[PDB]
């Protein structure tokens, strides 16, 4: 439907995927097609080998996404709000589950679901001019995207209690200081300084053990949220998965040769 | 008495204040003061109107000192156990009052009274506050919660150093490790963190007070089990949000660009 | 043997044994004997009951710890680097249940196992000048000294994820800011810094009872990976261990007296 | 054809089959079967009317046999590991449909046959059908979430015995073991299972849907967790069923001494 | 008043405690009333000092407990409902954490809170004829006294759905067979068949160690609900509050003496 | 020399059988007989060639007794605690031996003794074998995990009642509790379990190592996590035995009607 599009990057960037969300007209809000196509994407992505990293975006200047679409909601009956938003919060999860390094870049606006959208990526960037909040309970509602999960282990408990029980929004230096993004931008002329800093940074990417990568993912994600000695336990078996590898003999191989490692993903 | 309750009231109003007052005993923990607090407590824990709650001292100078060290030295080692337990349920019950809490640090924390504050959502103190837990330094160790919250809070290196040295911080290194939200000058009435604690506590007020409890259980709940799980607490906590008049109200106040009206249901 | 060396520091400093790594023609890589002479220390200590505090450093300026000897498993096949690696996990893990409190002085390089070293230790002190990170991924493999468990956990998920996906290497500053690091300075001429302000912070744990340290240690590193009512039920049984030593009426009684407590550890 | 999904109705009424016809290949989980089984389980997760899911073979003998070894022979190891756990995911996904299941197991279940049949709430056996996961005994594993659900059916002891033995059993020691609730002897059209699984269901049909539905998710979520949190995740899911008509019908039946007759809402 | 009794048994049965539940016209069904009044009497004995071992039984014959008060249920706002709920489940749960071994004499009908209370108990005796289960989801609700987690953990999962989902009501026969239960007998010409044997059981209890009791079972209580390696650590800080104890050298001695061992609970 | 380590062969190739021989003293758990078992148990864990594991008494009427009371009454506070958690350690180290575990009851079983058993991963007993976890009556508690496994293993409740009653059971009960898989008549021999044992092991031999491996692993390591992780370990684990060669050779030896030849790898 034109709102979402999914580039896969070539030259340079080749092993980077974008997703980039585009519907002006609804501020980027997540209407009942948008997390269908959004979720129909992220189920191909899942299966897809020759990714290496995936850029989520905006390609609406000033807008990231502004969360759920009050507008439908008001339509929908008591008995189908919490379907719905139940739907959101699995599409964004999925999101934190995609098997490659994740990055929100994000350039404007970002409420509700479009923040928790980005709070399912491994990594945040934004300009300093992009404002971000969880609001829901101004309406007598709460974060359903996992909001009132992925901020508290993200800024801690403190702060994102703060945040959600005051609705405040902050703006992109706010949120590089309470831990929101890991880097903060100036914006630039054609209002993407976010995704070009993503782009960037995801090139630092693209030169690791594409099996190393997933395994790693899964140790860090799986193993934060279980005891340490079950996450150590998980470590060794992802770890498992990196020797029986060419990539692991490639890149031994690579320093003896001097040359930069020619992984394959195998 | 020791211990003071008020609902404060016009553009305050839904804001409770429990006020520790024993400069006697430097606000320590005695069987007293807990026996109060326990009720005041679980009275809280039902009142419907109250939106946010603010922990304070009514004494300048001293929030609390942890527990009062003339009982626990006429107290035989079997009674040292239990009383100190009793100690840990109320901070822990503080840990689940229903609405937003708030630890206003005006003074010396020491022990249960930093674990009391941690037992708070949100810390705020004056820069000249000291606050830390020494009882290491008398060869025990935080019972009213500390070990569990200080890690959880400032991370374990820097909650393990400050057990490992029972080291006393002030408000600006507070600050510094996380330990509290909001660090301020001390004025010249002696109740600075108090003071920035109500004007915190008022951004609170506008919000849905259904939805501001079931949001505090899905953070509070969902930070100790899996994600996935958290996931699960997060849509049972919204589920009951949106059979509310004040989902609607919500709603329709955005509806006709005004101030909601929220009543608690 | 020469390789790694245990100094029972005394008088003044009782109660302080370092342990410092001299593996100098090697930059200190956690070889097959080293593991094997670290995890027999590690042992020896867990028991030893006049510990106090103990300090892990290198006796070999700009190095603390290159991480696993790249040379050996080299000459190693597929069936046995998993069970090496593991091995390696489980003495490092060893350190971080040390019964006293562990400081790590990092004077200089500390990469993947020697990081991971580190990331067991309960204190992190270390130079400015000083390197450290996490590289697998450049190789094609993954942290497999307990790396995606504590880099997480100390740091946040989010940067331990970036400087994990990246292979990047940090400095002490950057180290201080990330937070991986309680304690960072400027390196001395005798390029021993970190281990100088280590044993001072050392110092400063040698006063307090002996049995309330430990059950400290346990009760925060136990508590930190269940629910908090479980560690509430933890920490009480930690401190009923406290109720009846001596060490707690000496300091009923140093209290009362006003002087300074005299704790046996009993 | 292969999977039929069918509404049943008269004193039926509200019970969902899912009957796997693939005689053709012993209903083995092949690469079709499992994709029609997504949308179907998907579908579901959406039905509105749907009060208990029985899912049963309409091939006499046959359950499921797992996997498709067939297939298995054709694809790279670059492609099983996806293919495997695409299994894992859909048996998951039984695993939480919104209402009470059961599996009918009238004919041979092996690997992820038995795997489908774990992720149902209960599960019902003729005594002479023959279920097992032997995944060792082809230097593999039980990958379709079998070493997690049945050491929680079983306990670990058996489970382990079980999958380190490879050993395949029969619906009166299944019965023995706890792998069933519910054993009884075939019948000539081999259907005596499926048969006793829909008077099992019709006991459900009764009783009010939602509270039905959120009293299986403080069930499946709750024993994953601490039992405190447990306890959280009961009240927020008992509070759903709070505001809901059919919890006053309930009451008002009661009152009038008749049964009570609940839509849902 | 009377509607709830503590007796404190003497003789051959000093140590035990019987809790019975005398309100008759209401089938000894939770009320206001009784669960504040159990309440009480729960957070008394939770600091008594002199029980060894707690008996929760029906002084009315045929009934155990009925659960909530259907009445004040009916007189009862939405709003009031949920905070009513709870209350049982927290008092229950209280119950669950009792010091001292607890058992459940079911003498009679125990439906929802009264089963539940049952299950807060450690060990559960019934009379054959006796029955009991959770039949809310017949009332469009389901359990609220723990129900949903005492039951299935309990007899398992599958057992307990298909409990719940039916809402069947078990007899003691039933309910032995499905582990609901673990001694069943035939009832007597008194109705206090269940009491009469839990009088038997608790007494077992009485020649033990209070103090090891009672760690004991914080940490089998506390340990299963938390990994098996965090369950090891409790233990070990369970065992050592055992070792101080002037009772672990009787035994020890009342070993060598060949004879009785006198503990006195310290 | 009182702990005897052995690597049967020819049918029982694969087996090792570690042998308590230790009648001075009942098997009772010496600070000497851990250091040797810790040993054992470690070395074992190297061992490429074992297949299964199976502890046994080379004493016949008992098992293990436990920690001896005699070396203990002559450790002091301080010792104690520490020489304890080397018994729950090594016992957790058994646990967690990479093979499949036996424990074959032929005798008194008692403390670290039926702990010991309880880390294995299937007990067998004799009708007439005496086991239980009498600390309690000793002033003490279960210190060799007993207050976690046997909870474990055959449910709270009568976990409870064993420790609290601190009563002795004999195989006929351990069976009807679940504490063991298998009950069989002493013979003259005095060996009955231990027979059993290897049949029994005998079982597992064919089996693919890696695959059985990994499954102890998914199964021990899922039990104690929630759910959903738990079948991320599946998932991990199934990975491992993917890229073996053993897989291969699983899929060869059906497709070529025979028997399967693996070897680890």
């Amino acid at each position: 439907e034109d709102e979402l599009r999914v580039r896969h990057l070539e030259e340079e960037n080749r092993g980077i995927v974008v997703l980039g969300i585009n519907r002006a007209y609804g501020k980027n809000s997540l209407s009942k097609n948008l997390i269908k196509m959004l979720s129909k994407a992220v189920d191909a992505l899942k299966s897809d080998k020759k990714v290496r990293t995936i850029i989520i975006r905006s390609e609406v200047p000033g807008i990231f996404c502004a969360g759920a679409d009050l507008k439908e909601r008001a339509k929908m009956s008591s008995s189908e709000v919490g379907p719905f938003v139940s739907k959101i919060r699995a599409v964004i999860n999925d999101i934190a589950n995609l098997p490659v390094p994740t990055i929100a870049a994000i350039d404007g606006l970002a409420l509700g679901g479009g923040l928790e959208l980005a709070l399912a990526c491994d990594i945040r960037v934004a300009a300093s001019s992009a404002k971000m909040g969880l609001v829901e309970t101004k309406l007598a509602i709460i974060p359903g995207g996992g909001g009132t999960q992925r901020l508290p282990r993200a800024i801690g408990m403190s702060l994102a209690k703060e945040l959600i029980f005051s609705a405040r929004v902050l703006d992109g230096k706010e949120a590089k200081a309470v831990g929101l993004i890991s880097h903060v931008l100036e914006q630039n002329q054609e209002g993407d300084a976010a995704y070009r800093k993503a782009l960037d940074l995801a090139r630092e990417f693209l030169p690791q053990g594409p099996v190393a990568m997933r395994v790693a993912k899964l140790a860090i994600n799986q193993g934060m949220e279980v005891d340490l000695v079950t996450g150590l336990a998980i470590e060794e078996a992802c770890y498992a998965q990196t020797i029986p590898t060419k990539d692991r003999l490639e890149g031994l191989l690579a320093f003896k040769e001097k040359r930069p490692p020619r992984y394959k993903g195998e």
